[PDB]
């Protein structure tokens, strides 16, 4: 996965200090300045054990939302949702959509479930089509989402996810959609809204990416189902969220500025970006929505994640994702400043090469 | 599981600060100064994902206890570790020695594993005696031990752990160590000393207890089998140790002072402590030799876990261990201050009391 500066750091003989991270996707503007006052002036909290049923932060998560307490049941990063709803759910077929998120198919693993790949094709650039529909089947358990989809940063339109809910729905199959950067994409809901009479469906969330806390880990479930829920929360391992995360989680959920400072951004330096990267020579930049980019090297023989370690810049290789080659890359959305040193090597690199 | 304090408020309506706890057998000493010092100085790294390696963590552990760090895998509290072996080693067939901690039961129990009970006898005080020796054969994959043992506090004598860990050895049996506790112990350096040669063994820790950091969850597996280890970090979710965890380790093995203040603090306020419980009618006190000490009350229509949460103080009750039934509790040993309340709450409800 990326983020791994020490790994990167470690294979050039330096700092990981020495590197500008564009391999994880981190909002820039960093923790909210509450979460930090909340963490010093509660340290303490740490000599007790967490409250093991999480009252305080599923009340938060349930006010945030506007859904039943029931209906959540926070986790050690989203990364911890994911295997809970595997194992919770054990599901004996189950559907994933490539390129997607590793995760899911190492959780399946696990579990011990049979597990069938939905291709998105490069002639569609990358985009879901209604065409995964007819290959929903009675025998699948599961088919699991990624909205906006990990690396390409595509979000499947509202009408195409309510049709292969409903078709679920049919089918008896969960539907699980993972929402991790959802809240970055400008008055997008997700499915939270429509739980209430589709206890078939599942959203995975995460404050890793949203509120810049990826080292405290903390993300949630949500879902309608009384039993299933229940069921998920003896799968559960006991205490696996730790006190600071839930005080964190709290206290984030009361920026009211936060998102709207965030879309902004976005808007602007993110749209920015975008155009700056489609103006560079031999490189398919792909609509991401979020904070990130999927890239492709038009030149094979060009290493660009090789090329921009030189100048300790870390982009994220997508060459072994199940569906894409060597020729793509990620790179997050950050800080103007340093969007325009990942812009500059970039340009330095494939300014000046023939087709 | 105890330290439970916001349950226990709920049921009687009131604030958990308001609860003097002894279900939680948490070092009085608190988090080290210095633990809390760098975590309030370096609370800006929760704005990146922790070293999905823990390279600087376990290169802590390693130089702790002089192994190669290739033999260690922190956890997300030493309950991480419980069910990563389990999930790591898979067995068909274990054993556990009941009474004891109930996660070993869980944890397997989810890995679908066949569970053999030994049980430990009242008439033996607890204590664990030579004959589980002949009840060891060779259809056992495992064999899980707490050494002291939770909630009796008895640590086996080294040479009976030794002559069950030759006998795991000759019956191809894994022998699982909970050394949770061990460090409590003056002078009790446990098996991680012994484990090179010994693959077979497997030693859990935990910093939760010994340094006071439950909410933080920090814990790790040790052991000398290359193959098996290389199985555990794969088993075990990414990201799951968080930051400010890694970071609390790896300053905690630094406190040059902390184990002697501990067992200075064990032997006298805990040696006065253990001598004025065992000085109230009514009261059989079981000899434990860490932070906590098994109670049984002899008269079975006392409940003492209700006539002292009217008086806010909590203590944990063992009603629902196998093995045990509603006349044994368990105390934590904590500060003079704190044990004195605790020796008067019991000493009011047992004396004049008939037999
Ligand atoms: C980052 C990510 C996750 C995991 O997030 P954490 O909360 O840090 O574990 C899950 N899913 C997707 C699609 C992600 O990008
Ligand atoms: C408390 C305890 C654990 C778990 O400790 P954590 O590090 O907080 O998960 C495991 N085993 C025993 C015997 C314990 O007492």
């Amino acid at each position: 996965h990326g983020g791994n500066i020490r790994e990167p750091a470690t294979v050039l003989g330096i700092s990981p200090d020495q590197l500008l991270d564009f391999s994880a996707n981190i909002n820039p503007l960093g923790m909210p300045v509450s979460v930090k006052r909340a963490l010093i002036d509660n340290l303490d909290c740490i000599e007790r054990y967490p409250d093991a049923d999480y009252f305080h932060l599923h009340q938060a998560l349930a006010r945030h939302h506007q859904v039943p307490a029931s209906w959540i049941l926070a986790g050690n990063g989203e990364t911890e949702s994911i295997f809970t709803v595997a194992s919770g759910l054990k599901p004996r077929r189950a559907m994933i959509v490539t390129p997607g998120f590793a995760e899911y198919g190492r959780a399946l693993a696990q579990s011990g479930c049979e597990i069938r790949r939905w291709s998105l094709r490069e002639a569609d650039g990358w985009q879901l089509t209604d065409a995964i529909l007819e290959a929903l089947t009675p025998d699948l358990d599961c088919l699991f989402l990624c909205t906006p989809n990990n690396p390409t940063g595509l979000l499947p339109e509202r009408p195409l996810l309510q049709a292969i809910a409903d078709r679920c729905k049919s089918l008896n199959i969960n539907l699980i959609l993972d929402e991790a950067f959802i809240d970055f994409i400008p008055h997008e809901t997700g499915f939270i809204p429509a739980l209430k009479d589709n206890p078939h469906i599942w959203v995975l969330r995460s404050l890793t990416k949203f509120y810049a806390i990826p080292g405290l880990r903390l993300g949630y479930l949500v879902n309608s189902d009384d039993a299933a829920m229940a069921r998920m929360r003896r799968q559960q391992m006991p205490w696996s969220v730790n006190a600071l995360a839930a005080l964190a989680g709290e206290v984030a959920l009361q920026d009211s500025a936060w998102q709207q400072a965030t879309w902004h951004w976005l808007r602007e330096e993110g749209a920015r970006f975008y155009q700056a990267l489609c103006q560079l020579p031999l490189l398919t930049v792909y609509p991401g929505r979020a904070n990130y980019l999927l890239l492709r090297c038009e030149r094979e023989d060009i290493d660009l994640q090789r090329r921009l370690l030189t100048q300790r810049i870390l982009i994220r290789s997508c060459a072994n994702y199940p569906g894409l080659d060597s020729r793509y890359y990620r790179v997050a959305i950050r800080s103007a400043a340093q969007n325009e040193r990942l812009l500059a090597a970039l340009r330095n690199v494939l300014t000046g090469i023939a087709p």
